[PDB]
Order: structure tokens, then sequence, then C-alpha cells
DNA sequence: GTTCAAGGCCAG
DNA sequence: CTGGCCTTGAAC
């Protein structure tokens, strides 16, 4: 399937839904360090595989827009296991 | 024992 | 900063 954010190849469920590996890394990086970006355009830049790197601000807005969850990023940076969205993913897979 | 989604590593 | 690959571990 295609990443709902940039269209790249999905690698699995990441923070609420299927996304590509790069967007998973980007969202993690962003939320973990409270990164704050600023768009030089009009905060409505188009995101695609070849432009996602051009504006992190709009890339992040899209991540939130499509449904990526801030709560899936762990405050205590705990490793492994499975979060509260475990069952949800199991349901999304079936349907 | 196996899954597999979340965190970590690091070459570029 | 980016993103492909690695490590971790509760849930099943
Ligand atoms: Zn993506
Ligand atoms: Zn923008």
């Amino acid at each position: 399937e295609l990443c709902p954010v940039c269209g790249d190849k999905v690698s699995g469920y990441h923070y609420g839904l299927l996304t590509c590996e790069s967007c998973k890394g980007f969202f993690k990086r962003t939320v973990q360090n409270n990164k704050r970006y600023t768009c030089i355009e009009n905060q409505n830049c188009q995101i695609d595989k070849t432009q996602r790197k051009r504006c992190p601000y709009c890339r992040f807005q899209k991540c939130l827009s499509v449904g990526m969850k801030l709560e899936a990023v762990r405050a205590d940076r705990m490793r492994g296991g499975r979060n509260k969205f475990g069952p949800m993913y199991k349901r999304d897979r079936a349907l």
C-alpha cells in the first residue's frame, strides 16, 4: 500500500496506521524532541516521496492530519512490548 | 517461541 | 536531518 503522507512504500503500522519507514522515523524524531518547524510557503505544501524532505512543517501537519498518534510515541522511551493500539491494528488488518 | 510495533543506530 | 536497518519485549 501507499503511505497516506508521502505515497512511499508502507512498511507496517506506525503510530496508528500504515506508513512508510521514513515517515515513521520522521514522526518519532519530531515528537520525541518536541521539534517545531516553520513553513516558508503557505502551510499547505504538497507532500510526496521526492518533496517530503523539503518542508518538515507541512510533512508533520500531514502526519497529524492523516491520523498519526502522538500517544503512540513513548514518553519513557520504553522498548518493545505492545501499546494500547495493539488490538486496533489486529482489527484493521482483518477488515 | 513468535509477533511486530516501538525505540536506537549511524552512514550519508 | 534523513531514512534503512537493527534491537527490544509485552502480548499472544
Ligand atoms: Zn511516508
Ligand atoms: Zn509547508
